[PDB]
């Protein structure tokens, strides 16, 4: 009737041919958004090396490995990383570079695996825990909530956080949203981590579901041809309540906002919130 | 305004977040069974070992890496290997055990990288040449005739034949396409390279375009263990015949070089009886 | 990795239906509109009073759709030019009209199929109808995929055009105003019909409203539509500059004359003008 | 979640803009294709209108109306005709035709359905018959076997065959699929329905699955009055012995079933290679 015959099933690769869509005007420049942004802000490295030092942290867990950016630090400061992500095509450039460096001591004992935030439990042989567990880079917004509940989200969190050995950290951060829903507009360029040395105009569009907050899409483009990616607006307040509940409240919060302590109220906007907490019980 | 939203675009990916089509029962089942033809037989192995020492190959390059499963094998036999793929997806498997085995030295030395037969020249430094270049596994099928001239064919094959380095070793293969094609069926699973432990059911069909041979797909039905469970994925092949491809794979040299061509790593008379499952060529080159 | 049909989109065969023709969602919809060709006595009233009241006679639905709209003023004499874009919509006036084919005024009936955007060539006139009649929110339909509203312009331009000097012109939209702020249009509001739970989701790009989509449900299935959420002080600048000027603009709410800063929070928005020069 | 966002659901139209896909480059050419088949051959109109006289029948059933070309016809010539179709695209032009004659009084008699081959005997009102039922201009071949064991063929079969009555007639075609399919190619243009006053190019495409024919997709490259562009279709290629068996079948065997070779009988061997194979049955009882 209707149907559609596809050459291979999707997800399918062979040899010899380019994975499905891996080469589009929109993977390509994708591609140097992911490059031409794997530069790291002094201010960053100072704040996150200090928060994990003072601490007695050493055992490091990255849940968002990505390009391995973060990580690379943290292996270059004799940290014992293990970083884990869920996309294989994200991995392949944490990998790469770990290979390139495999005579250094330090990137010979970097493990790099594939895990999933809604199966880490399982996906990551964990048992003794970590020190610190770090989901920085806004990254937790990217999983979206098609169950209508949250739910998807709370056991991310419960799984992410039943990967911190007690008296542990977590640094997980996210975008200031409460701010991008009132604004509309999300400051293009207004990061704290990556040194943007890149052409780029973002379209910011917010979906609000029965007057919720339901998603925000960026159009990046750049020149003629542009890509999109799509994260989850969450409100700081209710992040808070959301992360704490995953640890079951045994748990000391805190709240920086670009680094800075926050303080409700405050004068000064963030761009980013951080939430930092010692797995007490 | 008719048309879809992504929420991504396509060929995106995300911290955190599985790729595109990833986790998909397809991709499942497809994995299950590139898993299964990682498992070589004994008769392949001396061939293609007896084929590589007969004429001295010491440094092969091989251009359909996939998973790497003839790779991880010549490089265990002390050959100087570099393997190469278009597909990431594949690729992953291949440097997943390289670096599982890192502390071994000859495994230290084995070269992966990401290229594609279209860009070849650009792709892999060469410029010397290779001792050998192996395609095995029917791979080169897996490259369709976009435009109708078989352009895209020549164009790979050209660029596949000059890694070969003069006195050089091609080995590259195809299916026996004359044979699927006439009876519209693939042969009763007997796979020659590998044992397929996992069960299958395989439906063939051909697409023919102004009565010119264009297409072969095949549906994998596979028997997954649980669910005695049935789920399955599609693959398409351009359908090479042996005189056509015979006559592609000289012309890549400029027609100077030897060939001959084996039907299962026996020498292939034209009329013999046993009718081969694969035809492999194996071009020596000139100068 | 093409993906191949078996026919182009758009196409027919004989024997079999049209694609998408009877999925669970225009099923769904196909009660939409039938279980809402229903109107509101308030409504009748309302649109024969003004219309007559001008001396109207010659009228013109730019959004024929099933006809219901078009069917009353067919009974009330009028000479309607029921027009429309949509094909699958007009189906149902057409069957309509033939159905009562005996009745003379049926007969006189003239339902075409014609596209704003090109009216001016779609619609034989000449002269300019008495009455043009665009009601239920149709124009909303009309979403803006070029980023300047140009597309708005030229679809009034031609509508406008379209009237004879002298002549009316009754074209609505619901209250996005408030829609907007308050993120939920209310749900089920009798004032046109009298038939489902809605869902509405609102995309605001660079802060600027963009479009307005409803998620109709039934129970295990559901369609679902978009406007372009119109505010009523853009659509008013943008609907007299169609005319260029020469109009006797004004505006209601809820078949009621609106005055702003008003008490009551309409759900509908009709905009009447006479086309002065 | 990589599920993407519709502006309207498939299949839903809404006043004020266009259908779904209406106005696209291929439904466009499509549109000149279908406005260039309405116009019969002098021969094709001798021999239907040969054949139905030859019967006596008065009532005619239309199962596969389309833009009502050949039930305009019959139309004019005389006969009780109801028309029917699936498709409201084609059928509204059969229906503007009936409107701008409705002043002729044959033409206000012209029943025009929305019917389905599938649950004919339930989109059409009949229970007694129709004198003859007709199924031209290789329509049946629309209909794909989704299923893979032609049941959907043989309940469509059976549904038009239940349409007429007892010494009734059914004209049924399909092109010849023995030759499309052994060449690869369809015929040289050269059709005897209609005159293709219009330009075109035909790429043929066969799919067999397991050694087993299951699709042949035409590709129309139209020569456009002004500016080249092109349209899809595809039909399931029933071989002369398969539809045989099929068609009688549909009757319970209980019936007299003759094939012609484009209007002319076709004896099995002949020279002349038919374009089109008509299979005409008069039912027993
Ligand atoms: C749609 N099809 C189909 C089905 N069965 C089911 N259940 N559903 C379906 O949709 N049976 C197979 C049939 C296959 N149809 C087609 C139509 C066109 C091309 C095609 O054009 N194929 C060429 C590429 C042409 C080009 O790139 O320009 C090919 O290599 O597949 C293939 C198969
Ligand atoms: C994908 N989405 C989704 C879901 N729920 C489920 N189950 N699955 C999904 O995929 N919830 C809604 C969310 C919506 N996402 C989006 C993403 C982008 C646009 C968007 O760009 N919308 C504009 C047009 C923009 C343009 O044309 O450039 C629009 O008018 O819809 C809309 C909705």
């Amino acid at each position: 009737v209707d149907s559609v015959y596809r050459t291979r099933s999707l997800g399918v690769a062979a040899e010899g041919i380019p994975d499905q869509y891996a080469d589009g005007e929109a993977a390509r420049v994708w591609q140097l958004y992911i490059g031409d942004t794997r530069s790291r802000t002094a201010e960053y490295k100072a704040w996150l090396l200090g928060l994990l030092r003072q601490h007695g942290c050493h055992r490091v867990l990255d849940v968002a490995c990505g390009t391995g950016v973060d990580s690379i630090m943290l292996v270059e400061e004799g940290f014992s990383v293990t970083s884990v992500d869920a996309s294989d095509k994200m991995l392949k450039y944490a990998l790469k570079e770990r290979w390139n460096r495999r005579k250094e001591p330090a990137f010979d004992k970097w493990v790099i695996e594939e895990a999933n935030w809604l199966t880490l439990d399982k996906d990551v042989p964990a048992g003794d825990g970590f020190d610190a567990v770090i989901c920085l880079g806004n990254s937790f917004a990217h999983l979206p909530d098609s169950k209508g509940d949250q739910s998807e989200h709370r056991l991310a969190l419960k799984n992410i956080a039943s990967m911190v050995r007690p008296g542990g950290l977590l640094v997980i951060d996210h975008r200031n949203y409460d701010y991008i829903l009132s604004t509309g507009c999300a400051p293009p360029g207004k990061n704290i981590y990556y040194k943007s040395d890149l052409t780029k105009d973002i379209t910011t569009s917010v979906l609000t579901v029965n007057n919720k907050a339901h998603m925000v899409t960026l159009d990046y483009t750049v020149q003629f041809s542009k890509f999109r990616l799509s994260y989850y607006p969450h409100c700081l307040a209710s992040f808070t309540e959301l992360v704490q509940e995953a640890f079951g409240g045994r748990c000391q919060h805190s709240v920086l906002g670009d680094f800075k302590p926050y303080r409700p109220g405050q004068a000064y906007v963030p761009c980013y919130f951080i939430h930092v907490l010692k797995k007490t019980g």
